[PDB]
């Protein structure tokens, strides 16, 4: 028996278990918009409006499930438009296949180039007999390579008829010798420190146990945040730079680092990832275990037993609590000008335990690390190693569709919110009761705090005109609220919260152009900066009750 | 003695007369920006809100002044969103230089950034050396020129910031006359046509009145490639308008009748009737192209149309010129009629007519993707003095916003339109705020179906299944412009147009204004599929398609063939 | 009514004017190859050994002829095979198109994205019906960009029916400027004319207006041959295959004529193409016109002026000069030198003979030694600088013009990439005479080393391989000659025998460096006494003077 080519490329796609895919229609993709209208009871096309955000949609749904994204675009300027979302999951590493439309075979641009580079998989149909086996290969080299398939499609190639009888949709325990010298290793280190990234997913558990088991500080990668509870008072922030100070601190001093699922004074490197091209990397390494991360974590653990307090897990415990009540009395605050601090806190206070957050880039990514309360039941999202702004509305709308039930927060800054603003009326359209939060500093905040660091010259670029996203929001149908004084937040977020149990909402937090305290900068330790340094640097990020890892080290006789 | 590189390149720039350039900042591109900031006096750097604005911005200028339009973006992600004002630039085939941010040669999201751009640039390179970074630059810049294309250069973020000697670092064809014989023969071919058509593209931009002049004294009708609206008159009696799909009925109708096509600086973007093909192109590699051209005339269309007009002299009407004639005046009375309407739901016809009275005699249209082609190709009475822009070839969406900061910032004291659909506007909508920061006096309108109607229309022809994608949620565009501090109007009902158009009018002699107008999902006219021949199509079909389209009176070109003693296409 | 889309490709070939292309069948080929079987008596198909020499033959096509070149490889491994050629192509910017077999659409690498920076066009075919439409536009386009268009076919539509029936202007001078550069020229005192290949037609007035003038002549290395290497006042070439007398009077110029190419006061430029128009140094005066219109224009407002000391030091240098390579091309006795083997081909070339030659040290050996006039050709590759050239330049040279003499003149590094070919001469009876200069070194490279290596050579000396033998396993007659009084005979054989079939020399030479005209040791007010006589010993250089003397001579400074 026969089926349009169109049908069975849909099937190919809930074959292998996708439930919604983004686009915008164009006459070079009407032959699979029209194979989707008559599938609309089994996948759920969603309606974009800019082909980017569908893009980015996709590698959210891949980042948030492990299960591939689907998206596309027509020919030439749609499929184009998808770049930042395409190089997104390509680079944070997610499986997202991209459709893109074509001028029909007999029925004038070469587009195959276009994808070259972002594409691990990247082919133009020819036939329509194999046109469905094509996307079930696309599919799982997207899978394979853990990153972007592209296939072109010539429109007239879903609308002829093939046989259906004819296609189908194809859809360790650790080395115990490694283990041992690894724990060795790791006991008679004086500043162990254990490093996870999300390779640890599955470990929280192990790695807070052994932490406290042998008084060793935690610290994760950005992404890595939530694994364990961030209330753990050994767990230090992340280092590198959305970096947290008492992470950035207790790197520089360590001697042993535990390497767990990551690859990122030190004398031991210790390591343990799934994959053996991992096991080097940015320096020379000394002991590297080639197996899972909660399984090596359990092993250790069933051959080491409690430790007592030491100086080293003293000192850290000392600095996270200090860390920990500077940002509270940022957060603490009751009137005045609004500041980040301050959202974050509202948002902190409506957040439910299995809160979904889609975060954007830029400062929002520095102060959601430092503030958000996450568990191992929050997830979050963001572009981190493409670093595109504006996937906050698009990581949400991802969200929001693969958990109907749970809550969800966009964070975003004024400028990256702007980038994919549309698309807070795909929220409407959809019915997706997503909060999103708009830090309104009327800057491109990140970068003029870069600019202060380093340019010769007067800020250029990083300062602008006003938009007021209660406005914005009001404009596309969804309900929102602007505020601009600390206690107003309040009774803004109780509002958010009841409104999206059915809808979403907006606020526009319109705060000050206040710089976030920078850990990679301290200026806290009267050895290495001047009195007068030290009291601007207190006075400018309100740290008056700051104090460096260098007190806490001698507090309990340690050397610095 | 002495120059920081960036500074040095800020100078390459400031040489070849740039006047202002479109981007983000990034720390990767915060070397560049340090030397824009030195130098704000001698060139405008524009801040955008997404960086496709600012390289459809910069395509934008390249079109409008034929001067390089200049945009950048920063490392990663500011640099892909570049890509659709990109290949708008290669596509229509204009000059754009784009810089790229890379991180230092030190410590060099570790991307290759160049294999990016190596299919839309015919130039893409990155720099290696502070000390030959401006010479890279200026080389670009003669790329993108020689190849009237994008040229790019993704610039390590530690060079613009090194010294370098001040001691080291760092045109217009007259042609020849065309060759006499062969223009003769092409004269002699035209002259002898029964039904002759002179079809001209932008390569004919100098030769308007050439065109006109040769089109009356010989009783010849004109059609143009869209792109070429506005080079001879609208108002001219003997213009078509445009064959393809902006296209309008009166040039559609005719190509299929004519014995002699003479192509000026076009080239085809289907004839069946012509026995001839004519051509004049200044380029030997169109000389050539669709399916076999008999004379073609290697020259400038200015020149060669001069040639023709010096060797020839007024004939009178023929029965083919007449039935032409009569063609465009029931055409054009068809789209009158749309447009005089007084009350009632209001239709993008009278939203068209409400510009055409407030516009100034050499005012600028951008114009985006989509119904708004087709209407802005009927509606709108262009003439010499306007100019209009759009994405041609590669046909982006999101061009209107873009190409009315690009016009407002080369003509301040010009009156600039974006004529927009609401599809479109959505994509580039946060850019308004741009022209709100920066003082752009735009008129914006907003075509408010809620609807992609273009392509509503499009699975309407083609699709089985139900309307998919095609229809979807208002966005209120006159809040939109609230949000970003712009004045605005949203309105629905004919009636409201006079009072509304004329405050625009009023409010942009000082600042931007945007006007919403919410439109019936009606389909404009197709060109390409009427039903009016009472002989090529069922009666029941026909009262079908008048019906729809308000088409009661309009009259296919057979009718007046008929009346002037021509056959048609419907006898052979 | 009908055709097979492969013979409507043949015809649009031939349509063109293509008269041979080059390759190497594969299946993903075999309709296209199918289709040019039925065409044999109108279109000749060269079958070459490595495809890399199709494609290289294609581009010295385009080079001899101005007309666009073919070539073609299959699928995957033939189609890569291609790159030298078509790189050789884009950067010395002239026309090929290159067609790549594929699997057939019905009937799985990605080809597409292999070409993408070689080609201005690059396209697969999805439809037999507008096959015949690519390649005709791909043509286009290759003329258009003066580069390579390439076609992926699929290998299943040529063999289906289709219908039948549904298959530049140079600006002139503006006259100002032209008097306004005439004045400047006049005004200098240190004046040079310095042309490429853009003044190929312009040979007479560049000649006629430099004995006027009184104004010394400079070439790149491809515009050798435009002006007879004879005139006195000829100075060779500047950069590197440069010869010295150019090497050095332009270090004491004042004002330098640049005609169609790309202590110096005032750069005059004449260019047919505004991009061009202040490429290099920043320049005063830029002409956009063409090269023999405007020196025409310039000889009509001009008149014979006087002798001069800048005219008269030149002179002297050039002799100075071709006496000492003079010196090197008559030794009669003794071990081999590349000098007096390229004096014995000049001693047997015919006036219209035709040079393809390798990269290496034969292209400044040849630059210097050659005597050629404008009736000669001379091929290689310039830009891209790719070895192997020499046998397929011939190979195309003797297509070309089966009446004219052609030498292949070329390395044994550059012969050993592409020796095979040598039996594609043999197949085709092509009687090009190949010499080999067989030093069994990577000569120019170990100069190099020599210049820049902190240690020993590496990589640069190798093993002899008999190319006479070589010859013999492809059935060509050759010779093997090692002292210099084995030339006359060796040379005159071969001549005789390329009346009829190809022959080969290999001409077993010592390891000296050819005189490095940019590391000149001959001023005593500039380097070393010990240095200077080394230098002399070492290049048999002990009769050659430094301009700066005869400048001197003539009342000049520096
Ligand atoms: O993103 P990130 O920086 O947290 O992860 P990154 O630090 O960039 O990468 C995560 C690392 O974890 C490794 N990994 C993934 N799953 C496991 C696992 N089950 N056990 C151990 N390592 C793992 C990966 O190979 C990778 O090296
Ligand atoms: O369709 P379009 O108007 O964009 O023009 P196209 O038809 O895409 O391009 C215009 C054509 O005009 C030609 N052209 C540009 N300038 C001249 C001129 N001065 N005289 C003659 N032809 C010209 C170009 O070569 C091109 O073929
Ligand atoms: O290789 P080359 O260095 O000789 O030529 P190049 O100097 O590398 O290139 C040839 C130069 O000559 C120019 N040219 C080509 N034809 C003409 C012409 N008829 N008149 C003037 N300049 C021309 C080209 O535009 C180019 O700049
Ligand atoms: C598309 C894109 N352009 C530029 C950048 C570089 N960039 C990083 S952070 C940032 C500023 C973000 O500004 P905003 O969203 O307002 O956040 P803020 O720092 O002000 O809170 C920029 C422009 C980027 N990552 N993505
Ligand atoms: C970026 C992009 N995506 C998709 C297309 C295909 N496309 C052409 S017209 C069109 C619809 C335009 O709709 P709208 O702007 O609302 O104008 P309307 O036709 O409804 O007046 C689309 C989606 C395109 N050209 N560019
Ligand atoms: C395919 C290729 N590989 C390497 C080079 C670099 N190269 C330039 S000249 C040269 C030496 C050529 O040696 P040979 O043919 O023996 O000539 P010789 O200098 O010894 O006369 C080399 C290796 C090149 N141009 N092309
Ligand atoms: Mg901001
Ligand atoms: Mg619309
Ligand atoms: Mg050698
Ligand atoms: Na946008
Ligand atoms: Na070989």
């Amino acid at each position: 028996t026969n089926i349009l080519a169109g049908a069975a490329v849909i099937k190919v796609l809930e074959a292998w278990g996708v439930d919604h895919l983004y686009g915008i229609p164009g006459g070079s993709i009407n032959s699979i918009m029209d194979a989707l209208s008559a599938e609309r009871d089994r996948i759920h096309y969603i309606q974009v409006r800019h082909e980017e955000v569908g893009a980015m949609a996709a590698a959210a749904d891949a980042k948030l499930t492990g299960k591939i994204g689907v998206c596309f675009g027509s020919a030439g300027p749609g499929g184009t438009h998808l770049m930042n979302g395409l190089y997104d999951a390509r680079e944070d590493h997610v499986p997202v296949l991209a459709l893109i439309g074509q001028f029909g075979t007999t029925g004038e641009m070469n587009e195959n180039p276009i994808y070259a580079d972002v594409a691990d998989y990247n082919v133009t149909a020819v036939n329509a007999a194999t046109l469905p086996h094509v996307i079930d290969e696309a599919i799982r080299r997207a899978y394979a390579h853990q990153g972007v398939a592209v296939v072109q499609i010539p429109v007239d190639l879903p609308w002829q008829q093939i046989p259906a009888e004819d296609w189908y949709a194809s859809a360790p325990e650790p080395d115990v010798q490694a283990v041992t010298r690894l724990t060795q290793t790791l006991l008679a280190a004086e500043r162990p420190l254990i490093y996870y990234g999300i390779g640890a997913r599955k470990a929280g558990k192990e790695l807070e146990q052994l932490s406290k088991t042998l008084k060793i500080p935690l610290m994760s990668t950005y992404p890595a945040k939530g694994i364990v509870a961030d209330r753990y008072p050994a767990y230090l922030g992340s280092a590198n730079r959305a970096a947290q100070k008492p992470a950035n601190e207790a790197l520089a001093q360590a001697d042993v680092v535990l390497f767990v699922g990551n690859n990122y004074n030190t004398r031991y490197f210790l390591q343990i990832d799934i994959d053996p091209a991992k096991l080097g990397k940015r320096h020379k390494t000394d002991i590297a275990v080639l197996a899972d991360a909660q399984k090596t974590l359990a092993a250790i653990l069933a051959q080491v037993s409690e430790r007592e307090s030491t100086p080293w897990w003293q000192a850290n415990l000392a600095n996270v609590k200090n860390w920990r009540a500077y940002l509270a009395s940022l957060e603490d605050k009751q009137e005045g000008p609004l500041q980040a601090y301050q959202v974050l806190r509202a948002v902190n206070k409506i957040a439910e335990p299995d809160a979904i957050y889609s975060i954007d880039v830029g400062d929002i990514n520095l102060n959601a690390n430092r503030h958000l309360k996450l568990t191992p039941s929050n997830r979050h999202i963001t572009s981190n190693l493409f670093a595109t702004m504006g996937v906050g509305i698009p990581g949400a709308i991802a969200a929001k569709l693969n958990y109907p039930e749970r809550q969800v927060f966009n964070l975003a800054g004024d400028g990256g919110a702007s980038m994919t603003m549309q698309d807070l009326a795909t929220q409407v359209q959809y019915h997706l009761p997503v909060i999103n939060v708009v830090f309104t500093n009327c800057q491109y905040g990140f970068i003029k705090d870069e600019q202060e660091d380093t340019n010769q010259n007067d800020f250029i670029g990083v300062e602008f005109n006003d938009i007021d996203f209660s406005k914005i929001a009001d404009g596309v149908h969804m309900q929102a609220f602007r505020v601009n004084k600390i206690e107003q937040l309040p009774d803004v977020f109780e509002q958010a919260k009841a409104i999206a149990q059915h809808e979403p909402v907006l606020i526009d937090a319109v705060i000050t152009g206040d710089r976030p305290l920078p850990a990679e900068k301290l200026r806290l330790d009267s050895a290495m900066s001047s009195a007068a340094d030290i009291e601007a640097f207190k006075q400018r990020y309100e740290a008056q009750d700051l104090q460096p890892l260098s007190t806490y080290l001698k507090q309990f006789g340690l050397d610095d």
